[PDB]
Formats: C-alpha cells, structure tokens, sequence
C-alpha cells in the first residue's frame, strides 16, 4: 500500500509542520483560466482560475532507490495538514467535481508538496458610474489565510510578479481587460492579529465610440433639427408650430430610449446631464416663436386700430448655435 | 496527539456546561463585511458578515508548562458543544466552504473557547412606498438561540454596542446606508418560554435629485409648454388642435416610460398623484379651445344671420399658472 | 452519558409505537413565519413556517428523581422513530441548516416527545384570471403522512383552530392576505388506501384603485377626447383628421403600454374588452368625420353643376356618448 | 429486529433475482401529479409525479403466522437490489427530501417488493413555431432502465393503458394539455444492445381568440383606416398627407409593440406576414397620393402655361378592398 | 460475494495500472444527447452527453468456466482506479443521480474495464459580433486528464473519426447546428510537462431572411419615403415640413426598436452602420427643403421690392437614389 509507506499514524497531523518554532513559508501561483461575468447593478465578478501552494513537511519524506515522486487524490487531503486559503469578499465560490474533485497532491521524497486544485469565486467590486460612459473601474481579487497568523504561516508569490498568469483569449463582452498585476499588504484583526494579504489588480475600460454613436449622435442631430424653424417664414403657424412640437416628442422618446437601454444606476450621470440641456434648448426653441407670433399679432392689431424678418428670429440664428457650441466646449474639457 | 490533550472520552458532550445551575453567559461580536443586494419586489436583502461566540467550558482545561492556545478546525465542532444560533426572519442563508470550511475554534489553557464562522444570510424586510421615491426604509437582522431558554443560555452583546463593526466601503447602488446600532429585546414563545433576541438596525435612503429630474422636471416642462396655445390667435384651428392633441400624446408617452422604470409595486404613489394631475391639467387645456373655437362659430353665425381676444383665454392665462402652483404648494407641503 | 438513560439498542425503532395494535395519534401545530413570494405565470407561492409534532411513546421513558426533561438536537432523529410528514402538491422545499441543522427533540419522563423543525415550502395554486384586475384568489397548504394509513397513523390538529398561528407582519407587496384558517378531508388512494390530510386556507385580494387610475382613466379620457371633433366645423379638414389619427395613435400606444406591464397570462381579461372597446370608438368616430366630408364635397359638386351643421355631427354629438353610458353600464353590472 | 428477518447477510445482493436465468418482469405506474412550467426558447417543461415498480424477489420472503406486510424506509434500499430507472433527454432532476426522502418500500410474504417515489423531472421537448400562434405541439416522457439490457430486465407498463393516471386540476397558464396515452419502443445501442424504452404523450394548444383579438385585429383597423384617404378632396393636401404619414407611424408602432410581446424566435412566422404586408399595403396608400398630387400639379401647370374625383382615385377605392381580401382569403386557405 | 471474486484487498488501487512502465492507453467515445441553451452576452453553452472510457487492468481478471461479464454501479468507483478525466475551460458542470447515479461499470473476465456515465457541462466559447446578423460562430468542447501527462495516460478516441455521434434532433431555437468532427491537441504546462487534449468541434449559423425583413425592409421602406416630398410642390409648407418631421420621427422608433430586441452587445454591428446611414438620410431629406423654402422666400421678396420646379428638387430627385444605391452597393460588396 501507498499510504504505509508514508508514516500517516506516527505523526499527529493536526498541527502545522514545525509547530512550537519559526513559521513555515507558503508559495501561492495563480493561472487564470477565464472571466465568466460581470454585474453592474450587483457590483461583482466572476471568475475561474488555478490556485497553487508549495511548502515542504519532513514528516511526509519517504525512502526510495529512486528519485520518482508519488501523486494522490483528493482523498489524502483529510489525512494530511493543508493550508486553510480563503477568498477574501467574496460571495460565493464552488471547487468543480466532475467527473471527480479537481484536487491534484504530489509528494517529493524530501518531503516538498505541491496542492492544486481549480475553483470558481465571485467577488464584490466598488464601482462609480458618476462618468459613464467615459468611466474606468479596477477591480481586485484577494487572497489570506483564515486561522493562522504572520507568526504560524508566512503567505508570499512564489516567483513575485512571475507567479500570475493569465489565459490569451480572455476577453468580456462590453469590457476591455487590461494591466494585471500582483501586490501584497498585511491586515490587522484585532480579535487574532496581523495576516498577509495577496492581491490580483485589472483594469476594466468600455467601447467609447459606440455610445456616442448611440447616444450623443442623436441628440445633437435633434437640436441641429430643431434650429430649421428659424429659417421659416413667420406668417406660416400650422408649419411652426407642429415642428417644434413634433421635435419635442422625438427628443422625449429618444431620452426614454436610450434610458431603457442603460443599466439601472440611480443617481446622475454626464449622458443625463447632456440629454436634459438638449431637451431645455429645444423647449426654448419653441417659447422663442411663441414670443415672435405674440407680437407679430400685437403690432398688426395695433396697426389696424390705428388705420420682413423679426429681430428675435435674426438674433437667434446667431445665439443659439454659439450657447451650445460653448456649453458642448465646457462640457467635453470638465469630462475629457 | 492534541486531541488526547483534552479528555474527549471523559465527558459528555451532549450537555450545555454547569448543566442543572445557573445559565451560562454567551457573548456575540459580529462583523459586517458587505451587503450583496436589495430586492424592492421581494422585500428581502442579503448580507456577508463574519459571527463569534464567547464562552467558558471547565471540560475543555489542559495542563501546559506555558500560557499558549490550541487552534482546531471545523472537525472538532461536531465532537463538542457548540451555541446553535440562527437567524430569525430569513429566507435562506449558507455557510462559505472554500477551500474549506470557515470555521475556526481556539481554546485557551483555562477552557475559554472562541467560535467564529463566516456566513452569508437573505432576511426579510418588509418596506413601505407609499411616499416613494421620498421614502424612508429601516431593516434588521435578528440573532436568537433556537433550542435554549434564558433558563439556559444567556445570550448577550460581548462590549456593549462596541461589538458591532462595519466596512469602510459598504455601499449599495441605488441607496444611502447609515444608523448602524444594536439593539436587545426579550421574545416570548407559548410552546417553550423566553428568548434573548439581538438586533442590527441600519436606515435606507435614496437620491432625490435623480428622481426629481427624471420624473418631475419633463412633467412641469410639458404642462408649462400646454400654456402656450393660450397666446395663439383664435383664427389658426391648425395650430391649435395638433399643438394640444400632440401636448397629451408626449405627455402619455412620459407617463408610461416613467411606470416602465419604477419597480413593480401595485399600488398608488405621491409620483402617480403628479403625474395623473399634469394629464388632467392637458385635459383641460385641450377642452377650453375646443370651448372658445364652438362660441367664436356660434357668434359669428348669428351675426352673418343677422345681416380682439377671447375673454376665456384673458382668464385661462391667469388662472391655469396659479392652480398649477397651488397644487404645488399642498403637494409639497403633505410630501415636504 | 444521556443516551445510555434511554434504552436505545433494547428496542427496534423501525416500527412505530404500539405496533400491531390501535393507530397512535400524531397532533401538529404550525406557526407561519412568513410569504416569501408568489408567481402568477408559474401559479405557486413561497411560504416559511413552523411544524410542530406531538406524540407518545413508552419505549422512552426514563427514571428520574425530579421532573425535568432532556432535549435533543437533531443527531437524535435518526436513532428514534418519527413522523414522516409531507407537503402534498409541493415544487420544492428544504430545511434550513445554518449554523446548525434547525430541528428540536423534547423528551418528557413518562415518553412525550415534542419534535420541531423549520422548513420552507413551495406549493402549486392554481389561479384564474378571467375577471383580473377584479380576481379573487385562495390558495392552500396541505401536510400528510407519506407511509402511514389511516389504520396505523391518525393526524389531527391539536387544538382545533388555534394550532394555526401568524406573524403580525405578514405581507405581500401587490396583494392583501386574509381569512386563514384550517380544515381537514380525508384522501383515498387506490395503491395503500386511506390517508388524513391537514389544509390551511387564505384568500387574496389586489388593490382596486391603482388598476382603476392606470387603466380605465386614460381609456375614458383619450374616448371623451375624441368626441371634441365633433364641435369643430366641418370646413377645417386639416384640423378634423389629423385630431382623430392621432387619438387613435394614442390609443394604441396606451393599449400597448398596459399589456406590457401585465403577467403574461394568454386569455381574454375584462381589461382588454374595455380598452378594445374604446379602440373601436374612436375608429367609428374617425369614419363618422369622414362620411361628412364626402357628403359636403358631393353637395357642394352638385350645387357647383346645377348652376350650418351637419345632422351627422348634430346626431352623433348625443349617440357616441349614450352608448358609452350604456357599455359602461352594462360591463360595470357584469363584472361589479 | 425487522431486519433480522429477511437474511441480508445470507445472500448477495448485488446481482438481480434469477441470476444466468430468464429476465425477470418489471411493472411501472406512473401518475402525474402537476405541471410545473414550460419555457419556449429553451424548449422543455417540468413534471412531478410518483413512480412505482413491481417485481419478485423469493430472497426476501420470510415466515410469517398471518398475510401482514412489512414497510420499510428509504433506508433499506442500499441493502437490497432495485432497478436503476432513469429519463431519457431529461435536463435535471431531483427527489424530494421534506421532512424526509420520499421512497417506500412494501415486502409481501411471499416476495413481492413496491417501490414507490416521488420525483420532478425536466425534459427536452422540441418544438416548431412555423405557423405560430396555430401550432400544435407534441411532447412526451421517456423511462428506460440504464444499465440492464431486454435480456436481464424486462420492463412493460403494468396494466396496459391503464397504468397511467393524471391529476383533475392540471393545467397550464397559457396551454391547452390533452390526449395523454402510453407508447413502448425498443431502442438500440451499439455498445450494450437493446432496451425497453416507456412513453408517456401529451398535446398543447394555444388560445386562439386571444391572439386574433390582439394582433390580426388592429391591422385590419388601421389597413381600413388608411383607405379613408381616397373619398378625401384632392386638394386639401395638408390632411392629406398628415394622415398618411401618421397611419404608417401607429402601424410601425403596433408592429413593435406585438414583436415586443411574442417569445424571442428567430425565424419567420405567419403573423410576420400578415404584418408585413399590412405595411406594404399603407406604404402603397401613401405612394397613391404622391402620385396624384404630383400628377394634379403638372396639369394645372400646363394649362395655365397654355392660358372632378381624379381616376387613379376611383380605381384605387375598389382595387385595394379587393387585393386585400384575396390576400385575406389566401393566407387563411394555407394556413387554415 | 461478487466482489470476492476480485481480490480487492490484495492489490493497491492507488496507482494506476503498469505502474513503473509503459502508459497505459485509455480510449473515449462521446454521444451528444442534446444542446440545453446557449448565452450570447455571457459567451458560453450547454451540452448534455454521454461519455465513455476503455482501458485494461490485469488485477480485475477472474476466473470463469463461460465468457459473462459483472456489471457494477457507481458503488464500485471508489474502490477501483478509474481514470481523472474532466473538462477544460468549463464554468459548471454536474452528474445526473436520478434515480440514482449514472454511473455504469462492465469488467470482461480478460480484465476489459468499461466506464460509462452520463453528465451535463457548461462550457465557454467566445463570439464575435462584428458581422452581426452575417456572422459564423465556431465552438469546442474539450477533454483532459487532470493529474496525468503523456508518459503515464495515454489519451485517444478508441475509432478515429466515428468515435462522435449525434442525436437525430439536436437543434437550436434560433441557430443552425453542423459540421460535427473531433480533433486532438497536445498542450504543454510548466508545472507539470504535457497532456493529451481532445476536441469536439460545431459550427453555428443563423436565420438571414428573418433579421433582414425585420430589420433591412422598413428602413429601406423609409428612406424610399422620404423621396416622396420631392415631388410636392413647394408652395405647400404645411404638409412638406410635417412629412419630413414625422419621417425622422418614425424612423427614430424604428431604431430604437430594433436595438431593444438585439442582444446587449457594446460595440458597432453592420446593422447600427444600415441604420445611422438611412437617418443620415433622412436628416439631408429635411434640410433640403429648409434651404428651398428659404431661396423661395428670398426670391419673392427681392422681386417684391423691385417692383415652376426649383433646381434643387430637379437634382435631389436624381442624386438621392443614386447615392442610397451605390451606398448599398458598397456595403454588400464589404459585408457580403
Ligand atoms: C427665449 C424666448 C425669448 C422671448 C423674447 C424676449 C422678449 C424681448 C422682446 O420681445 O422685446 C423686443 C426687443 O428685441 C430685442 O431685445 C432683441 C434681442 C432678441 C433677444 C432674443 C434672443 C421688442 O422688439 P423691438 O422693440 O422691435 O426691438
Ligand atoms: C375648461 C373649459 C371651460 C369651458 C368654458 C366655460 C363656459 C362658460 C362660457 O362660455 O360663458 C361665457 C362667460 O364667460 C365667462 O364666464 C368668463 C370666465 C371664463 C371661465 C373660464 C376659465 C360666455 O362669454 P361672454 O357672455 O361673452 O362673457
Ligand atoms: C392635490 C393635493 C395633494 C393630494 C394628496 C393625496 C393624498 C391622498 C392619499 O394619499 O390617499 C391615497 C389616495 O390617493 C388618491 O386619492 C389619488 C388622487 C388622484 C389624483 C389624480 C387623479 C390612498 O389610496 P390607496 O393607497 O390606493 O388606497
Ligand atoms: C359611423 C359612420 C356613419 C356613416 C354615415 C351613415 C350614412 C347615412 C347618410 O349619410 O345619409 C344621410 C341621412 O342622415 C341620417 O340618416 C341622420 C342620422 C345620422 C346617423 C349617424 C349616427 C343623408 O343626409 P340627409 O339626406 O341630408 O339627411
Ligand atoms: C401605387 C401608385 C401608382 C402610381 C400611379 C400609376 C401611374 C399611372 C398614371 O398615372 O397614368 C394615368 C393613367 O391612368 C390609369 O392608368 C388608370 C388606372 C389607375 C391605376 C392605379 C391603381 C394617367 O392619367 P390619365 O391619362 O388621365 O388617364
Ligand atoms: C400572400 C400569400 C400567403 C403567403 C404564404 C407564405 C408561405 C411561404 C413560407 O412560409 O416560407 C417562408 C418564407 O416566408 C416569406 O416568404 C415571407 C414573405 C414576406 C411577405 C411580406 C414582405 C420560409 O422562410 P424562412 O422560414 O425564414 O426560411
Ligand atoms: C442638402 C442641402 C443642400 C442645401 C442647398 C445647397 C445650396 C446651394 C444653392 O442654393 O445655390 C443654388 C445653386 O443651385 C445649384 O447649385 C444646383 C445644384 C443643387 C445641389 C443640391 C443637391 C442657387 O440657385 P440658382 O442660382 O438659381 O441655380
Ligand atoms: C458606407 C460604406 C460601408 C461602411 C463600412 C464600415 C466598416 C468600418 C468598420 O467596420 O470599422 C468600425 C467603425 O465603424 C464606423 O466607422 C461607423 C461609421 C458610422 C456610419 C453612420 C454614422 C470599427 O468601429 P469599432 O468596432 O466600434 O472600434
Ligand atoms: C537522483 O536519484 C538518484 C537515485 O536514482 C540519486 O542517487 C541522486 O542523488 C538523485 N539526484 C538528485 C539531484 O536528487
Ligand atoms: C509587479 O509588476 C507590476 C507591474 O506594473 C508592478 O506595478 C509591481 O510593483 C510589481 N511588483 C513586484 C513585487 O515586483
Ligand atoms: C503565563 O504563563 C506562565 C508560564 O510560562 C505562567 O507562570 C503565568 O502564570 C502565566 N500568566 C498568565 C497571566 O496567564
Ligand atoms: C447603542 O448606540 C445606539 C446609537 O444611537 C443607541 O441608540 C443605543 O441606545 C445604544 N445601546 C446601548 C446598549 O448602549
Ligand atoms: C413532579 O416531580 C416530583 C419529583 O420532584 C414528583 O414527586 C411529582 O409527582 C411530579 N409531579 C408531576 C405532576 O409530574
Ligand atoms: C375553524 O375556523 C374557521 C373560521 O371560519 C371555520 O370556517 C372552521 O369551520 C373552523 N373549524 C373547526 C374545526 O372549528
Ligand atoms: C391468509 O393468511 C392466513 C393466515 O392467517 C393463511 O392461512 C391463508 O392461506 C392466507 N391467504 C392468502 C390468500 O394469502
Ligand atoms: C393506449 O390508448 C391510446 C389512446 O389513444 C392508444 O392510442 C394506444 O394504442 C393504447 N395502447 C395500448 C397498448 O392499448
Ligand atoms: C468462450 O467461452 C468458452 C467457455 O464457455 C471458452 O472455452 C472460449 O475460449 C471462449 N471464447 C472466447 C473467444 O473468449
Ligand atoms: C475527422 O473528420 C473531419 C471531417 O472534416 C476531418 O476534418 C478530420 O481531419 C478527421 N480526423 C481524423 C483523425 O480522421
Ligand atoms: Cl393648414
Ligand atoms: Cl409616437
């Protein structure tokens, strides 16, 4: 038998390898396989990968005429000491059984043990939504020790900026991944003590031409549409009239639109506040012929009592493409 | 083996400890790590947080030449007694297991004996939206012993209200998390007796000016646009009719892509009131040119048979402006 | 040890006490927690609660010098026998188990055995929607012995119609629960025989007014808007038909609108009678404007080759609107 | 002990009865207790009902002074042989566990075993949606035996046609469910050989009035509509033209409103069709003015340059009534 | 007893077989029961197979005065080696159980070893969306030992080509399924040397005509509309501007439409490029008309003060048909 060449029951394997002295190190390697999703409303990912220790435990040496080492399954773990990693805010992770546990031990016979296993996690991630669609979110994955200190296990990258890699199709449907990288921080717990923390960073970006396709494009285009009337004869009502308020419908449903096509984020965003001052312009486009077709009827009243082009038409040509060519300026230096 | 350390064998471990005397003390620390999401419809959210019990077990003491602990893991919990809390008024709730079980035991020499797990619970919270989206929201977790009396178990806040602790960067996404206190109160049950019961209290707000925006600024901007037609000429029909019949079909369109946003609660709201008022208000603009244009064809009949501005519009344009701000000023006084 | 008291490996539990003689009652309490959720389109609903089972048996007695009982966690249940109670017409369900399994044995001195356990069950209802939004809806939960006859189990509720109790807080977010009470039928089955069968009944009902003011209200507005063409003077064409399109354009988009915000339920509601109904006049009222354009057009011609109001207008400004009255009366008496 | 009464120790259960000798019969009844739900896009639905099995076994008779049976658990079915039914192109499936695991097992006298259990199952139903919303779907049940060919276990319903049982009150929301009846068919595989395969049919049909009312309806009214137009003078070219272009609006609008509201199928269906051709028959109504406006025009012209009901008009009033209802008459031939 | 026949206890099921020498060869066929859903925003499908393993162990011989086999259920796994297989870039996956587990073994008396079971599997597959709705999707499925390189399993399909078959009625809501075949691949790691990959490879296409008649003919249809205002005379305002704004307006729900039943993929498609164009169009439609009003009206009052077809509809009428068709004429070139 395997296993009674290994002393199993003439070791007390309950306590970490050189219990009573200095702590044992732990060498940590991450392979990731795949992004599966993203949420925005729940702000969380998810994600599969690799998860790779290393330490060494004379108890487990064996002798041999050899140097060929032993491998064993999933069912050797609950005979022997194992790390106790964890997923730090995470909300929920499964290790995969099909056909059998992904759970990999191999021993050298100086005692060197290498434990893989393949797992599932979602994580939380704090996002802000405040530029979309021009906003960037990072996002992190991190990993410590649940019961064991700085003082019993020391947690580090096996190979520093080596130990991540990543898989060459990883991609997201509405998301650009990029710059991964690995760092380190110690975390204090009052009720146990300090842990060491291990860290994986991304960086996600969206499609920008996309939603200015989508989005900018039609507003602009309505309120350019919207300055037509100027150009019409004032004697005309039953054409400036159905205009202007033809064009105020179209802008409420294309504002309704691109609503409905937005993640459910509630609070103000840059698209919002563009949509909004593309709707006012366009209100005020219709109060200005209002105003001109009152006193145009004033003064020919006041005419006939008595017994060309009006200057507010000759003035708005001019002021209303400058106002929103200046607030377009302002607005696109505040959001780059 | 550690295990020999302390006299399993010895005791039964099917008894609470100083069973037949007095109640033992159990405290409770609780640490909340992040809220996972809200539901509106179901009335329920979910939450992430760490549980850790106190207590004091004379059958666990072990002789030691020294003043250190012994950690075990979830292994030893089914060999001993543990507290059997739940959590009152939840849906469903699971244990994290990867890669293993979180749960930690230490036992200092003396027999104190520390239990943490990290759970995460969906709880109920019933929620009221009658002056949505002005609305205030109080949800509580709820902590109880399921099988012992407080004949038994005392159970207890460890440090007073020191013992409950938040993340800095808890956060939702369409709401404002703040108030976070604890609270105790006695619960009666016929079948057995009396129950300690604990209690996390936090308070829910939204964003006001997002939902003014979206809601009631096109709202007022429609109705104020319906006073228009009142300064056109009697003579234009064609201006008037489709300006007013256009008015009512812009604003049905933003009343229904405002009930397509909102969350599916069936019943009436303060945002329905102020919307379903603005599509009267129309309503009446609409029937008061339809008024004036009948007289104007009655009166110039009988004069041809026989053979300036309409006082209804003089006082349209005066009272319609002044029951609109009103309405607002009693709205805005019952809603504040 | 405590198990040592009871006789356990001196007596067969695989049978049910008093084995070949009468049949031993069995008495349940149940206790609702809560409604988690209900679904029309799947017709079933969620539902939290308490089950309580009362029963004797000898073969557990114990001396004692006092009278004070020994309670059991749920390790217990598979060493002794107990009932095998089970929802009949139930989708899914599960027992809770966080942080331990939630199931109580309480055995008194002379054999009385309290068995206690927290479940949540979902169970099918069916549902008609025939007279929606005017529908009412009763729904039951229904508990029976899965093994036991008649003959060898005899269930019962314990104390008639109080062992059925509420939580003071229970709700539904678009429906009101009421009337809740219990009754018992007796269920053959042709492959065993006999069974008790336990039931609890509640009826629910939707809030009346909301529907009202979203539905019916813009109905009867956009109808009584289309009798406003019929004031206005027949020679303005330009201003008579684009009115009468674009209130049927309204229509349909309201019409649209409230079926999308329904369940998906594919039979013919009273809803939609009203809104087709409505449909259909405003189409006859744009057939009516034409007919009377035609008939100018025709005499003006004729008038034109031999060389005041139409009484279409005048007949249909008092018939549209008493056949209106009529419908409404008529469906108002139908469906109350 | 119950147990001690049938030898388990005394023989080898892990062969069936009748070991190197004939197949032995096996019955199966079926009752199906409810429909849980059926979901278009992924083309399945979900059934719950009992499953029971008939066979001998002359191992485990046991002596007995009267004709009593013995009832066991679902404990004692790891201790004996059952058959291994499993369902064929099933998704996922899962026995229910409240309070306990819903299997009973009775042994007669003389050897006769039932073995009865409740189960949900959800299976693969494909189904085609050519002649939506007049389809008819078939789907079916299959049960066969996984591991034992014809030669070792026979398998037969067990009183013919009679063996299936369906509950009063099953129902679907939005499904006719009729005609249920069983099949057997012996099925080949190349690795093992043949088996016996069990079928259980039934048939869905739709509501047909419902859709009718909500979809052919509108299109017929606003295709009527549209030709309202040609009885109109040809000189009022602002209503004209207004109504047309506001016809062919309220069509795109039905149109997306009923595509919005129909199950996400990607191919083209009858209702397409007539849709289509509804907008092609406005589009044509629309050209038809074009024409003879522009036609109208060039004559004035040229007779003032030189210095009635047009015909397009009275050929157009009774050429598009008739195409449409040829069209009407052949759609409903083809597709009943 | 069965399995005394196989001396259990006297051989270590540890290691594989010819532990120390040769790799042993392991063969796979593979039978695709049926394709469950596919997920485009989340890039993955789901495939429920069967799948199959052949190998030889010499320790399983025993004697036999016949030729018989011993078949064995998913009890024997764990008590005999059995190969690791598991499936590469998968997010879920699990093993049927009901009734109970699919798990079939067949040991020949030479010590022949079949393994069968039956398992549904989730896999990733990334898409492109570029060529939307003219786009080709090629998805794999892959099968790798976990622990096991080269040197000590070696993996094959057992017949070439014919080791895959496919269900009679594999089909797809809205894709079309082919070209079935299997390759294999080897794959290096570092960790620890290299591994036979094998491969099951389809291709998935969609429904051309549907996307084009619902997306392609109405803008087509509204463009082609939009020419008709060339052919009005000029002196008819009212019904010139209120044609074109309703277009814009018509077209813009178009578009908005069709977006919202698209899959919510964030970049440019071939149809949003169709859809932009035919506004762009649109959009150049009504600007024409602004500028020939506003030289008409400019001509009238010069010649006013100083006391036919204007050219610009001559040149519309000809270059706006010319330039949509060599627009759709590159745009087929390009997207074929
Ligand atoms: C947005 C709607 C503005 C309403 C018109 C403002 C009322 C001022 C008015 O009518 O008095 C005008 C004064 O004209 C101007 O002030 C020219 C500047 C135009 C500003 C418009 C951008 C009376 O006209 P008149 O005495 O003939 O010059
Ligand atoms: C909302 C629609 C109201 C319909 C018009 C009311 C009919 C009264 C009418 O026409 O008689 C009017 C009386 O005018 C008034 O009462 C002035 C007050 C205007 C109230 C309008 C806010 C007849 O006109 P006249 O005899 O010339 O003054
Ligand atoms: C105008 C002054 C402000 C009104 C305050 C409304 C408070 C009344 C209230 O909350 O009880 C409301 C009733 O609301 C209304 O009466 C709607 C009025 C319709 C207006 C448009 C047709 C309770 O109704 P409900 O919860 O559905 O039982
Ligand atoms: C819904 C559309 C009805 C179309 C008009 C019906 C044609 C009858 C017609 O034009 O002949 C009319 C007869 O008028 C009437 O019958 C008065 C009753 C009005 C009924 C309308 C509710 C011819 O007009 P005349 O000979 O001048 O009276
Ligand atoms: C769908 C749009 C059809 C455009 C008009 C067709 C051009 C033919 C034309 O204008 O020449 C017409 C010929 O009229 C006809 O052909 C009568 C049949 C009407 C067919 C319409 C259904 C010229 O008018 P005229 O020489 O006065 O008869
Ligand atoms: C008018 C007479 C009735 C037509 C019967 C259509 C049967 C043809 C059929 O089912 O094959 C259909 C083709 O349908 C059409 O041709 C649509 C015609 C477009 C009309 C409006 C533009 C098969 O198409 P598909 O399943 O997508 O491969
Ligand atoms: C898309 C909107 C184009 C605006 C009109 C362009 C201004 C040119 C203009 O008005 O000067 C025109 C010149 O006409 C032309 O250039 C004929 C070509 C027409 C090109 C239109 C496709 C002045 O008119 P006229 O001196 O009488 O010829
Ligand atoms: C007219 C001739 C056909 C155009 C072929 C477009 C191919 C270019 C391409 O695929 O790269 C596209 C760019 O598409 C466009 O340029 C959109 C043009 C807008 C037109 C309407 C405003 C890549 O863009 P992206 O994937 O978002 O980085
Ligand atoms: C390799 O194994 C041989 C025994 O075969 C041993 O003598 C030698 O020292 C080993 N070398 C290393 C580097 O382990
Ligand atoms: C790892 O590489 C990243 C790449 O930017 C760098 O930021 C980081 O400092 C590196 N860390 C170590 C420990 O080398
Ligand atoms: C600490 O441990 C020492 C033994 O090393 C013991 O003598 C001493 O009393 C302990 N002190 C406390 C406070 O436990
Ligand atoms: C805990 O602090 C909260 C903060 O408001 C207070 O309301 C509550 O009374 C405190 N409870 C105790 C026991 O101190
Ligand atoms: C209560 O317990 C006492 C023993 O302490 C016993 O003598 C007495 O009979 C008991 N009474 C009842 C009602 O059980
Ligand atoms: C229980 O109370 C309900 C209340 O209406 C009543 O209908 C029912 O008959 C009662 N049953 C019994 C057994 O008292
Ligand atoms: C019924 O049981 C009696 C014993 O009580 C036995 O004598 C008789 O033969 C049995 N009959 C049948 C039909 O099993
Ligand atoms: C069972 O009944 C159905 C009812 O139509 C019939 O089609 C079928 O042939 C019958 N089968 C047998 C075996 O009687
Ligand atoms: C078949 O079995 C017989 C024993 O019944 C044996 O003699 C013969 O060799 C076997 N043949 C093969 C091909 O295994
Ligand atoms: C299997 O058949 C496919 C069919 O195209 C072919 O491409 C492939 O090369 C074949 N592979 C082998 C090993 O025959
Ligand atoms: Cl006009
Ligand atoms: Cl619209």
């Amino acid at each position: 038998k395997s296993e009674q060449l290994l002393r199993i029951d003439d070791h007390d394997f309950s306590m970490r390898p050189g219990f009573g002295g200095p702590a044992i190190p732990v060498g940590v390697d991450v392979q990731v396989e795949s992004l599966d999703s993203i949420s925005e409303v729940d702000m969380d990912f998810t994600m599969t990968l690799y998860l790779r220790h290393y330490w060494k435990d004379e108890r487990l040496s064996f002798p041999s005429t050899n140097n060929l080492s032993m491998t064993f399954d999933g069912r050797l773990v609950k005979k022997i000491w194992v790390p106790d990693m964890f997923f730090v805010h995470s909300k929920r992770s499964f290790i995969h059984d099909t056909t059998t546990d992904n759970v990999m031990l191999r021993v050298q016979p100086d005692g060197k043990v290498l434990y893989s296993l393949r797992v599932t996690v979602t994580a939380m991630c704090n996002m802000d939504f405040s530029r979309f669609p021009l906003d960037t979110q990072t996002c992190s994955l991190e990993i410590e020790s649940y019961a064991y200190t700085e003082d019993d296990l020391m947690l580090y990258w096996k190979k520093g900026n080596d130990s991540l890699k990543t898989d060459e199709r990883i991609s997201l449907s509405q998301f650009l991944i990029q710059e991964f990288h690995t760092t380190t921080k110690l975390a204090f717990y009052s009720s146990t003590g300090w842990y060491n923390r291990l860290y994986i960073n991304f960086t996600l970006r969206r499609h920008i031409f996309f939603f200015l396709l989508q989005t900018y494009f039609p507003a602009t285009l309505m309120v350019m549409l919207s300055w037509v009337s100027f150009w019409i004869d004032r004697r005309a009502v039953p054409a400036r009239v159905p205009l202007g308020i033809t064009t105020v419908l179209t802008m409420s449903t294309i504002i309704t639109g691109v609503n409905a096509s937005m993640p459910r984020v509630s609070y103000i965003k840059a698209v919002d506040i563009y949509l909004w001052v593309s709707f006012v312009f366009v209100f005020l486009s219709v109060l200005e012929y209002a105003a001109v077709n009152y006193l145009t009827t004033v003064q020919e009243r006041k005419e006939q009592k008595l017994r060309d082009t009006h200057a507010i038409d000759k003035y708005s040509r001019i002021i209303f493409p400058a106002a929103y060519i200046l607030f377009n300026l302002i607005y696109w230096s505040i959001f780059s």
